[PDB]
């Protein structure tokens, strides 16, 4: 990757960051706590899921990544937890397919897998609610593999940039199967209009984008805010970051207008995200 | 701001909405044409979906309403003109519901007639769609009357005021709607994801905004993006002006990069939004 690394930044971004939750959040990430008996029926459902596509996966491997649904939900609260699991285990199965070969891809195979999670852990409505947002996800994500879109979109600016992510980085599905765990009107409401998606978009997305910078460079991703910038020139870095950071910060703000319920799981999701992108397990 | 108004600049902002999509769109939006029959129905349907709530609309209005429809969608293109009915309807009497005092908003009795119309003209998934983002439309707006959220994402900046539209002034459901009279599987996805209404959100926004402008301040709204400058400050006017032209210019030649059936129909819909807006 040469001199195109945030490798230089990465402690005083990342004690920036947490300066910045500590300043404008307060409240600290939780882990919600499974039952061994929780995590094995969700560890189970995964594995079922998967086992059409021919993938073994260890429990090692389906806890680190279900450790970000542990991390940023938002255990006050929790309401419905066969919801809970749902989103556990369906997050876990497509951090899989997505890890996968695409060439491996067999939809008809894995769509139906994800039906019957959904069918099992939410009633009619929000079953279909959930597995239309995993079937919109996986079927963007094939739509824009080597897409001349994805390049317009990414490259442009930002703003084009974080529109894109709404979808790709995977928030507009989580808070569409997210609602049910909370019960509450209101974040149904604005899990179901996107604009919960589109107001947590830049917080989940530019912490992701830097801690995976590195690694998606060296594999020839684009897909990451940082490549806008030029990294390698430690002056433009910090004037980038830190535009960043103000619109993480501009997002915090307007999220506290939201009502109390909505904004605390809008917040637990954007800084949990960040506690479990640094953890040692991630 | 409540005796605020754009009067000054309406003639040179209309031209120069007007050069930027001579220069940046060049395909004119073209109006569809309803046959007698096809109009008769559609606002029989309209007519049928408001009646439980008392409300008497004219012929004159429906058409003035619809003309958003026949004007924005892509002619070219269109494959389903039982779904394009659909729009029709459903674009004619969200106006009209719109247009009530809110405080004679009963949803039970509207909702149902919401599903009617999609149940008569859309097959059983997209009638689906289309449904929840109607109701998702209608409940966000009354939710957001008079709340603080709206206040927040309306006052704060271009970008907070702008997501919040995506919703509020009905693109996602107007992509959720009208993916099935094109049948083009790229525009379905993109309609689905909401990728298509938050590329047209910004083209739609500021043009209803600018030509709304007046009518919305004198009556206290805050939902417009020209109440984030001083409209009776020139310079700072044209500055802010010039700033959402180059967002529009952004996005359309973003647009450009999409498959040519899906690009075709966001253009039409944002250019055609600002002929309709302009002669209604
Ligand atoms: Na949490
Ligand atoms: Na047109």
């Amino acid at each position: 990757i040469g001199r195109s690394s945030v490798r230089p930044y990465l402690e005083e971004c990342t004690r920036r960051f947490q300066e910045m939750f500590d300043r404008h959040v307060v409240t600290r990430p939780t882990k919600v706590e499974l039952t061994d008996a929780e995590l094995r029926e969700v560890i189970d459902d995964c594995n079922a899921a998967v086992a059409p596509l021919g993938k073994t996966v260890s429990d090692e491997r389906w806890i680190s990544y279900v450790g970000v649904v542990l991390w940023s939900q938002s255990p006050r609260h929790i309401k419905d937890m066969e919801a809970f699991k749902a989103v556990c285990v369906l997050n876990c199965v497509t951090f899989v397919w997505d890890d996968m070969d695409p060439a491996l891809h067999d939809f008809g195979l894995f769509l139906p897998q994800l039906r019957k999670i959904c069918e099992k852990y939410y009633g009619p409505e929000d079953a279909e609610v959930a597995y239309e947002a995993a079937r919109a996800l996986v079927t963007s994500d094939h739509m824009f593999r080597d897409s001349p879109i994805k390049a317009a979109l990414c490259t442009t600016s930002p703003e084009q940039y974080f529109r894109f992510r709404v979808t790709d980085i995977g928030v507009d599905f989580w808070m569409k199967m997210s609602y049910p765990i909370y019960r509450h009107p209101e974040f149904t409401e604005h899990a179901k209009t996107s604009l919960a998606a589109r107001m947590t978009t830049r917080g989940l997305t530019i912490v992701n984008d830097f801690y995976s910078y590195d690694r998606e460079v060296s594999l020839g991703q684009i897909t990451n805010c940082f490549r806008l910038c030029d990294v390698s020139d430690e002056t433009a870095f910090k004037e980038f970051f830190q535009a960043r950071l103000d619109d993480m910060i501009e997002d915090i703000e307007c999220i506290k207008a939201f009502d109390q319920l909505t904004q605390d799981v809008f917040l637990d999701l954007i800084y949990g995200n960040f506690v479990w992108t640094t953890s040692n397990k991630r």
